[PDB]
């Protein structure tokens, strides 16, 4: 078993207001669609979610601003997931998104209907989502946060995280000519590493990381030729 | 106030007859009276054109195989950007919707709609749809914004349950085929009677119901507002 998450630094373009990079989402889903155990997709909401989040003051105390910013970052997330949705349609798939903002929340979400849908044979879907904390207090979910729990609850042979660089670099590669690719990380972005490396207690195989703009390392993965950040 | 919940029927918001037709207009100038009603706990809709077209053609409801395994993604694919028609709508006239997908809910038998109560008592209005489900191992199931109405009766209580369809209300024949079908604007629910499914449904929920159950015409949403007036035009169910 496979899971794997799409982020939205690959899928929409991150400056700009609800801005889709529709190819990188045909073509990663082109691929994703030829993966026979792949059985949970997360992604990652970037231009969709987090400028509107932001301006609403999301995640954040209840008010009367965050509440309506809450309806719009969630509909803005439902429209960039339809896209997601749409191509897997494509592709022969058979895809069923599943909001976390319609799950039961109790301090941790209640994903028994993802894995009653991957039980009858369908590919869940979701996305870093608003959601009610509490009675004051609306919170944000993290597409990551999301493959943490899926890890955690299914304890898949590998997950995947497609990002738009390479791998885990030493730093930052976008600002850092020197920035140096990390090949192989062990146990023993930086929010986003963190809990990758604790998802690797629940992975059996790796925790890899890899450029969502060369979906078709995927399948390199164990091969020499293998470009991307295996956390093993 | 009286607490409502609402449904807004495919028949008119959607062109029926045309796969994925919409109707923009019917969408926005229902929600603009929507915005105004005081306390409007829940609204569901049906899919006429994003639903029934596909899913007769799916096998849907119907035994699982794979035509409708992939129908069954497309018909919640195409639900929800019917749906995200109406949130748009809402959103741009100031009301905080969020859609509950039933599709999203635990089943076993019934659904488990915790999460729609929160999102009421956190001061949302929720706004769910006539959806598919996993029924069982082998089953699909469709289950309707009718039938999503009346477990919204049940577990809310409300004092009115409003339908929108594409007539002015129940009719003694279908107006549309018959010009001389009279409508039928008052049902009393003490007696026995003289869309066949809607209309069970309504007679059911009305136990729930404290008000009674109205039928509108959804091409004229203003008539919401004249609920209890003797001018109002519709059938209402009590
Ligand atoms: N050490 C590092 N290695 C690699 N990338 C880094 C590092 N430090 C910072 N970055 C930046 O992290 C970015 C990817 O982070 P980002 O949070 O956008 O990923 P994402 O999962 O696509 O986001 P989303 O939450 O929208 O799904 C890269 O574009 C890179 O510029
Ligand atoms: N006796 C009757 N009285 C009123 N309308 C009738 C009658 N018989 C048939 N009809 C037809 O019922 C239609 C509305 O029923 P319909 O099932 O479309 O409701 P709806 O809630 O809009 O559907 P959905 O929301 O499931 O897409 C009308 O267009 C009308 O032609
Ligand atoms: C709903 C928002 C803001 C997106 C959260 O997801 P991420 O894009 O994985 O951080
Ligand atoms: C999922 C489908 C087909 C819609 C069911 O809802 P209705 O249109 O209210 O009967």
């Amino acid at each position: 078993m496979m899971i794997l998450k799409i982020g939205g630094s690959v899928i929409t373009d991150k400056s700009a207001y609800r801005t889709a990079r529709t190819y990188a989402i045909r073509s990663i889903v082109k691929v994703l669609s030829g993966i026979e155990d792949l059985v949970c997709v997360v992604h990652g909401g970037g231009s969709f979610g987090h400028i509107k989040a932001m301006e609403f003051g999301l995640p954040g105390p209840k008010n009367p601003r965050s509440s309506i910013g809450y309806s719009i970052v969630h509909r803005d997330m439902e429209n960039l997931d339809l896209m997601v949705i749409d191509a897997m349609i494509e592709m022969g798939m058979r895809p069923i998104s599943v909001p976390i903002s319609a799950l039961r929340y109790d301090g941790r979400f209640d994903y028994t209907p993802l894995i009653r849908y991957i039980d009858a044979g369908f590919v869940p879907v979701s996305y870093g989502d608003v959601y009610i904390k509490d009675e004051h207090s609306y919170g944000i979910y993290s597409g990551d946060d999301i493959m943490a729990d899926m890890a955690e609850l299914l304890k898949p042979d590998v997950a995947v995280f497609l990002t738009d660089v390479d791998g885990i670099y030493s730093k930052d590669p976008k600002r850092n000519p020197d920035a140096v690719l990390l090949r192989d990380i062990d146990t023993n972005i930086g929010k986003k590493f963190e809990s990758m490396v604790k998802m690797k207690s629940s992975v059996k195989n790796g925790v890899y990381l890899i450029n969502g703009n060369h979906p078709e390392r995927i399948g390199d993965i164990g091969k020499e030729s293998f470009i991307g950040t295996v956390i093993r």
